[PDB]
């Protein structure tokens, strides 16, 4: 059990007396009052405490990230990597560590829907038995900006205009996209999040990076640079944007629910850790400097190697104090691995330290359980708010006599310390400038959208068009189409139709068609459908819910997770047509019988609103899934005009079904189904 | 102006250059390095004061009503109600106050949907020149329950399962109609948020109620019973369940965008401030007991006497600071 | 080990290397440069994470008696009091409970000195297994006010003036004799400060007092009223005033140094645990309201019936995580006890609970260490700044049939729950107003001076001249005057005097001659001399050292703490004549030949400031304490004007000396050599 270590401060209240929170059972169901109807007294202690503890439940949300969910898991090794990197967690092959990944959005507050566009954040912590070693990255490899001091500029770009806290979790608003055309390092992971990795169908189906170079430092100080990749074993896979919207309000927490039913179910996620190496010596061989977090590195220059899996099987006991309360922090670094001077990366180490002093307001969030390392604290640090240990060593300052020496210092060959990569130098002049090997803005988008799908690259297209069509200044709307017109002129065209502008003419400075593999979604089937979601719509009338029942149970074997749908809560169903809607599903399949409520009386009862059950399946059509209907369920098909030989429709028999629908879950999205420009 | 008052803390900054926060001009967009491809100074004064102010903007939202908005305006009385009140602020007809109301929902965090099915919160200040009285009210006459120290019992059963914060601004979850049904009590505010009242069209279109009975109290000491209504100009109006669903995705900010526009174009909303009052004698002649929150008084037994009008004519500047 | 439940969040750094605070092992005695002399660079992630926690180690000192120190003990029952009280720590005989006791000053900041003259904090938790109950007193047994919405008045008038912030720790200045005159219920407890309870010699030498009335209730709900009381084993003891303020200065930390030594040394202090206990038709019944806490219930009216006793005998480990971290609360009650209508009791219910969420930033200060119950907690609070808990019950509310019932309610008759005494009830108006039977503020002050002895007079005479005679303001002078008159014509002509004003004419209304015991401290011998401490002045040169090596060995026969001094560190010299002085010590002890740096050549070495042998033997005579020369020593004695016929002055042989040093160290302070009016 990965959670193993937070046993001790697990309490348990089953079968025990209310008590206040310095002992004593109490009863707290009724003020004490002066008289029987009379004003409550100062002296009743038992309201005030528990009062008091209420008032003040709330801590203050992350800066940025506010909203996301985790979970506990284990890493292991596949090697002895000892001669790449000292790091201890990566020292012996089928090595094991404890980890912790907290996965996120980036712009919206604490209660934003998981399913807005936007970065996705991907942190996971390993407890190694040399410290806590904490990678701090996104679901894409590439950040908007190239300095950390811009980071606020950024952020208050993108988070709501602050005259009226207008609009919640979403780059579509004038002040994002006059950053995005005014700051042009911004338009790589535009693109990025203008994609699939904008709207991911789950955090189990994300890549995962930590965007910088970081070094990798054996025992004797030798040094390469190093890419961290997250591979998920569950494959990539996006939403379309009309489906996230009503799945935004239909269920807000689309992704931690996926994630928690994936774990409580048996079906834990896996994901390869995975790295590019590169030597010092080509830090700018590339094409672009390796310093630059706007920048990734092509895999056909470096493949990745593997050093091993991590596989998440432990869903928290308590959100807050658990998911809530976890600090991550790029500075949490250990013995064999190094920083590199990555502007963006150096101002980080800075931020996540100071904020926890925000969050947590004390300076001994380290020792919250979640926080804790497993490897033992040995320091000369004491007090501060909360401090939760007791100190014995009463000569707490180094060097000294008194303390024999003890806690002593460690180094590169004492103590297995610390230390920084000990060929690195500094030279020139002090500056506030950026490096000119970071000049290339447009390059690298046009790489990205030279490697999507056709229809993927519309994805793009259309979602800038949404964006953009959002944008009340017509300046900004133009600065816009200048700046992607530096990526591609077809993309600024294409964009121009829907914003009623003029694209301008060819600016060729930066067009290519060279490509890369590894960053389209849509170009490659799932590896496996166990997990995924299948809606049976049904009737409670009829010998539908035998039908269903049988498709339901044969489905499952296949790992599926199923859920029967009729007018009302009848035995054998699930959800009601009131409460359900297609973003809940992957799949959608009308059960034998139940084509009588999608035409007439029968698709009007009071039980759930008009044209409930044909519009989950015309959702369900629209947005790409795989659609069926059993038998004489063609009906229902018929009804909203679709066809059986289109792919991704299956009709017939249940047999047929159930093969044809198990098989376009691999496909997952139906590309045929969206116009190209 | 409303506003007027704030005036004297507000910061212009065009034309400006860029400062510190303890003054000096600076430069805040590129780090000090220490070479061409170096790394960052800890001697980089700037960033570290630029960086700490932005990693400590975040506050602790609202333990409940975190989701919500609001906009400055002005209280006018209707008359000199001395008579029923030695209150400043309604102590002469035509007598303007400058007032500030903040709507919202109740469970869900700082950046859940308006359009979630809540009781929605009807908080008014008034500035009067006798301090800063407050009518913190819902937009349902009637709460949950009856003894404050259940707030904490109400609150945990509504908002999102402790193991795994789900689900979002919404009661339909286990834990929160166990509590409905282990606590009868709470089923006249359920049947409320189950209506209209529950998703509302805009903050425009809701009535508001202090709930609690309180009392008004004339210069020499005799007292009136009371209860705080406040009746939309607009008129009430509701949303169906199935629009306020797909709504919460495409536009979470529905409701204070539209506070927003209808202040931005000139259309500010109004509320009457109206009361039922009620003879000490009569605290429990009506079929129940007026100390009793989880019970409204029929108007047919004390109709709404209207003592003034309240229009909200000023946005915010910044939604931090003010909202 | 009434530490015993601390060791598990105890740390060992012995044999360890330096690591961060999320782990890894570490260097930190340099900073991460850029070149040979270059700046420090950002990404030293070593340097921010210990410069951080450095900068962060201070929270908000108490907002008062900030100043003080503690000890752990173990409190044991002398029986099973079941026929008064429902409490468990009190149901059994020979039960025993862990308890932490912090003392304090009252007005002064964290820095300031012990000996101060101050009401100084008594507070005392029992670890029960019933939750944790708190005794927060004073060792004085009653209050300068009687409404708690009252509190930041007296104290802002007592504390520093708000312009310049002076002066430390002291109530000798215009705002403070301000509020006493214009608050006249502050004049019993400012007697009580005036007098010994002001200036006490330890913490160990202090009687304690909860100072209200509460009740203590029977399973069935029977009340009595309470007053607790804590009775010293080592008896009480005080310096005088002129000591005290040398002794700020010399060592400022004399009674939190005093504790630890005690406690280290074997010699744990005791104080038994005692109540009055009174019906409760008796509220009204002495001339009193027993709500008030300006007043005390003579004891002729109802004895102290002994319940316990409690010990301190393990120091902290760590004083900032322990004593610093600790929160009292007398909202900290457990089953078998309740409160009463005391308006200043009331308020500090309140005030306690809400001052945690200052000094501690969080609302989950009970769950640290010092501060958890060993009982158990189980209730549905969640989340909070530093929640260190991970909860199991996920249906956090209650009523809910989910959760089964469980956490589940206790009362009166089931689960042994907390309840209001059953007989409690309220009647009247709703009034911002104070019973008229509070309204005698001057008949106490008078029988608590009528109390003492006539030399123990002088000293609240001499404390009043002293703090009266720092008042700019001539009108306050005159005001004060005027309700020192109120309680005695005589107190107010004799302070009078020292202002240079002309008191006014007797007031009789409040005037009595009554007199009780328990009051006094210098009526009464000490009943151990254990841990009292000798300076024997001894010399380097000749062989007095020897002597008083003898000399110390046979005192600490007697349980005595012996300082040899000398010029310097010899063998056998504890300390040096330039790190002495007389108020470190109860007795002064010349060795024979040591009167060679009493005058002459050995008097003027540039080791010790000039005369300083002198003064000390001076200081501890003009002081009151037993002092006394060996065989030819008496020549220092001489030295400075001190007969060999006094009380209090011993000389002779070493036997003789010993003897007559340890007699006089129980009358501990020779009251004959202080004058008195007339
Ligand atoms: C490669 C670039 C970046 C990546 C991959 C990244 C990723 C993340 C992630 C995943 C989190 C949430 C961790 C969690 O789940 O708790 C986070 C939070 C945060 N980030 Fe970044 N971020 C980047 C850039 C920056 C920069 C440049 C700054 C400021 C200099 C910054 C400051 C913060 C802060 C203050 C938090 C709040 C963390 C907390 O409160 O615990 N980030 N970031
Ligand atoms: C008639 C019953 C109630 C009504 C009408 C009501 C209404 C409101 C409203 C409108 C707000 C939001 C104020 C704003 O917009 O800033 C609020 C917040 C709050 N309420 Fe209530 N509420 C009721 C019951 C209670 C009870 C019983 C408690 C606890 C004893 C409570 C504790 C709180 C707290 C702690 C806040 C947060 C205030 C802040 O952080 O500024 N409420 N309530
Ligand atoms: C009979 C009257 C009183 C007695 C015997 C008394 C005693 C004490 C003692 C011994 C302490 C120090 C506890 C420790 O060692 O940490 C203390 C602190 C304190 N007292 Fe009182 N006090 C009295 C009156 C009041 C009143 C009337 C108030 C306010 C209404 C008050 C508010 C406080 C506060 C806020 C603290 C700081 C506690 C903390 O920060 O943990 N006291 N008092």
């Amino acid at each position: 059990d990965a959670r193993q270590r937070l046993k001790e401060v697990e309490v348990d209240d089953n079968g025990q007396f209310m008590t206040t929170d310095f002992g004593g059972n109490i009863e707290e169901q009724f003020s004490l009052k002066a008289g029987g109807r009379g004003s409550t007294l100062l002296e009743d202690f038992i309201f005030r405490q528990k009062l008091q503890h209420f008032d003040h439940e709330r801590i203050p949300e992350r800066v940025v990230h506010a909203r996301g969910a985790g979970a506990h898991g284990i890493f292991t090794s596949y090697g002895d990597w000892s001669n790449i990197t000292a790091a201890s967690f990566l020292g012996a092959k089928d090595k094991q560590t404890p980890v912790f990944v907290r996965f996120s959005t980036v712009a919206g507050s604490r209660g934003s829907a998981d399913t807005a566009r936007d970065v996705h954040g991907f942190a996971t912590r390993f407890y190694t038995d040399e410290g806590n070693f904490d990678i701090v990255g996104n679901n894409i490899p590439v950040f908007f900006i190239q300095d950390a001091i811009r980071f606020p500029d950024l952020i208050h770009s993108v988070k709501p205009s602050p005259d009226n806290e207008v609009p919640q979790a979403a780059t579509a608003h004038d002040s994002a996209w006059d950053f995005f055309s005014s700051q042009p390092s911004a338009l790589h992971t535009l693109f990025w999040a203008m994609s699939g990795n904008g709207i991911p169908r789950s955090y189990r189906h994300m890549d995962g990076f930590g965007i910088h170079t970081f070094r990798l430092v054996t025992e004797d100080g030798k040094s390469k640079l190093v890419k961290w990749h997250w591979k998920t074993k569950q494959g990539k896979a996006a939403l379309v944007w009309e489906e996230a919207q009503v799945l935004a309000g239909k269920n807000a927490d689309f992704h931690r629910q996926d994630l928690w039913d994936a774990i409580e179910s048996g079906n834990a996620p896996s994901w390869e850790l995975a790295v590019q190496l590169i030597d010092e010596d080509k830090a700018q061989a590339y094409g672009f400097d390796l310093l630059d977090p706007t920048k990734f590195l092509p895999e056909e220059f470096a493949p990745l190697q593997v050093l091993g899996e991590m596989t998440l099987n432990r869903n928290p006991m308590n959100y807050f104090a658990e998911t809530e309360q976890i600090s991550f922090q790029p500075g949490h670094i250990v013995r064999g691995v190094d920083f590199t001077e990555d502007p963006l990366l150096q101002g980080r180490l800075y931020s996540y330290l100071d904020t926890q002093l925000n969050r947590h307001r004390g300076p001994n969030f380290e020792q919250l359980p979640i926080n804790r390392p497993v490897s033992g604290v040995h320091n000369n640090h004491r007090d501060g708010q909360g401090q939760a240990w007791i100190h014995k060593n009463i000569h707490h300052y180094s060097p000294s006599y008194l303390n024999k020496g003890y806690p002593a210092q460690a180094n590169q060959t004492v103590g297995r310390g610390f230390f920084t990569t000990p060929g690195r130098t500094a030279s020139g002049v002090l500056n506030r400038e950026l490096s000119a090997t970071f000049d290339d803005h447009y390059t690298q988008p046009r790489l990205f959208f030279n490697s999507l799908t056709p229809v993927e690259q519309q994805f793009v297209i259309n979602a800038i068009r949404f964006e953009a069509s959002h944008v009340t200044n017509e300046q900004v709307k133009k600065n816009v189409l200048e700046q992607l017109n530096k990526i591609s002129n077809d993309v600024a065209k294409r964009v121009a139709v829907a914003l009623g502008l003029e694209a301008p003419q060819p600016d060729p400075t930066y067009y290519h068609n060279n490509v890369t593999r590894g960053v389209s979604i849509f170009n490659e089937s799932l590896p496996t459908i166990a997990t995924l979601r299948v809606g049976v719509l049904s009737t409670t009338k009829g010998g539908s819910l035998d039908k269903a029942k049988a498709l339901k149970e044969q489905l499952e074997k296949d790992g599926l997770k199923v859920t029967v749908i009729a007018e009302y809560l009848a035995s054998g169903v699930d959800q009601t047509y009131s409460a359900a809607d297609a973003t809940a599903f992957d799949a959608v399949v009308v059960a034998e019988g139940a084509e009588r409520v999608f035409s007439g009386k029968g698709a009007m009862s009071p039980l759930f609103p008009a044209g409930r059950p044909s519009q989950i399946l015309t959702d369900g059509y629209r947005w790409g899934k795989p659609v069926a209907a059993v038998g004489s369920a063609k009906k229902a098909l018929q009804s909203i005009g679709v066809e059986e030989k289109e792919a991704g429709v299956y009709a017939g028999a249940q047999d047929e079904v159930i093969k044809g629908v198990e098989e376009g879950l691999k496909v997952f999205k139906f590309l045929e189904r969206f116009a190209v420009d």
